[PDB]
């Protein structure tokens, strides 16, 4: 009774990380196939009559409250956005991960442009300092695996004035992942676009890339005041509170639901 | 003291619908532009301070429970969907209208085909009957107006099984916009991939097209039960509760802030 790769596959779609079910067990695929449909048509059935919403929707809302009780104003800025804005941070043409749409668009790779342009816009109207944050979905063409994923869902919390020092971005950092339960460690790192950053760690997963500016880049979006910002994954925290084996099952996505195959 | 059109355009910029103030009173330029000027700081002001809340997320969060409390199940399905699904919903090559990504990929121009594919697959394991939404972004190419956007947010609900009849569908659509506070009423029409329509209409706003099926477009989606759907703009229910003149003021934007202008 050995299974064949097609079998193996169908068992792994049909497995969650709380089973303590192994494929490998000696058991015929039919009975290994059978009890993990039951698990998971039981589990969805739960969902159905208890709960109903969705992890990506539900993190996104939880997320906002938290950024709005901290005196962040919650931005929805647009997700088709111009090339433009590609060429001016610098991605000179990384620029081959881009979805282009007709001539002159291009899906958003990041929020960093939309929010720079709110921090420079809101800086002429509030009292300082300026504190915004977005949530919403990005876009990158990647090489296919298990933290990768070509449609995402990207946190940018960023604050400009008063209080933009190394350690009040640890510090938000820190409270944020503390409200979610989620141990990290800050490493040194670096990217064209940015310079130096701090990225955050959950072993070697990569939650976020934050910066302290000012950086030379700032000219051209007219930003002239000191600055601190952070972005992170919401599949990837999503991943790590679940235990997923691969960011596929936090994704939008027409075959899980709420990590739970919809192929049934 | 008469305006040029480039004075009116940044007034008009500046007005809200509540303010009782003419640009054509005979005030100068100077005069109306620093009294509007100091209005809207003001109001970002004290939307910053005691609110911090986006429209557009905030009116998705209040539907989001709305439907989730009445049995129905909350999806996030893909932005970016196959060129392939508009084939399928027999928009045959209105097809004007589809943003293109790549050689085999779009912007989705509405809801229907991620959720019927959902419809089909949760049939095989949730009790009757069938209840799911979704909101999101949806993209069409459109001729520049006051009531279209480019880039808008779809509201869609649905039922498969029982209950599946135009009196449960008008009452879901009562239901739901008593909730928000918005009159209605109900005329026929009819498109190209649903046939007859009821269509719900506020003034000569539409605010959604719905379908009682069966349609013979079921099969193509492997449907085979009665049910019912409606689809709702947003920014059309936003632009009606803030009485707005032009659906921008509703949208993604980095120019408008809950209807306020970002340049100040
Ligand atoms: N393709 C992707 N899929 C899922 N999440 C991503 C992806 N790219 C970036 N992210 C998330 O967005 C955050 C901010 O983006 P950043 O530009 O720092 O990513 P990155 O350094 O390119 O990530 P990596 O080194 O893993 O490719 C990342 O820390 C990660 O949590
Ligand atoms: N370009 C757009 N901008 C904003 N909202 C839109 C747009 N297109 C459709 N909607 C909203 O989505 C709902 C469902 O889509 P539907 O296909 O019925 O639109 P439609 O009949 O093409 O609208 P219209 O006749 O105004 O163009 C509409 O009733 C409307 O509220
Ligand atoms: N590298 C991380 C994000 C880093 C934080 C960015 N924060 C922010 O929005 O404000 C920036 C303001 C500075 C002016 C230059 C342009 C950038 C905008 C990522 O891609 O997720
Ligand atoms: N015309 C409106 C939506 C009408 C309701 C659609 N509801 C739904 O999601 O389920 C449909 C199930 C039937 C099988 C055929 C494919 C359609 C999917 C609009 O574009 O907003
Ligand atoms: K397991
Ligand atoms: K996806
Ligand atoms: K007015
Ligand atoms: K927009
Ligand atoms: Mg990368
Ligand atoms: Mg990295
Ligand atoms: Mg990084
Ligand atoms: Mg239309
Ligand atoms: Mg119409
Ligand atoms: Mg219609």
């Amino acid at each position: 009774p050995a299974l064949t790769k097609s079998q193996t596959d169908r068992l792994e779609v049909l497995l969650n990380p709380k089973d303590e079910i192994s494929l490998n067990s000696g058991k015929p695929f039919r009975e290994l196939e059978s009890e993990l449909l039951s698990r998971r048509k039981k589990d969805l059935q739960q969902i159905y009559a208890e709960e109903r919403e969705n992890y990506l929707g539900k993190l996104e809302r939880e997320i906002t409250r938290f950024f709005v009780d901290r005196g962040f104003l919650e931005i929805k800025s647009p997700i088709l956005i111009p090339l433009e804005y590609i060429e001016r941070m610098g991605i000179d043409n990384l620029s081959k991960q881009i979805f282009r749409v007709d001539k002159n668009f291009c899906l958003r790779p990041m929020l960093a442009p939309n929010l720079a342009n709110y921090l420079r816009k809101l800086d002429r109207a509030l009292p300082d300092p300026i504190k915004i944050f977005e949530i919403g979905p990005c876009y990158r063409k990647e090489s296919d695996g298990k933290e990768h994923l070509e449609e995402f869902t990207m946190l940018n919390f960023c604050q400009m004035g008063s209080g933009c020092t190394r350690e009040n971005l640890e510090s938000i950092i820190t409270d944020f992942l503390n409200h979610l339960g989620i141990d990290f460690k800050i490493v040194g790192d670096s990217c064209m676009v940015f310079g130096d950053t701090l990225d955050v760690m959950h072993g070697d997963l990569e939650l976020s890339s934050a910066v302290v500016g000012p950086i030379p880049l700032d000219r051209e979006w007219g930003i002239d005041k000191p600055w601190i910002g952070a972005g992170f994954g919401l599949e990837r925290l999503l991943k790590v509170k679940h235990d997923f084996k691969n960011i596929k099952r936090a994704a939008r996505s027409g075959s899980y639901y709420n990590g739970i195959s919809t192929n049934l």
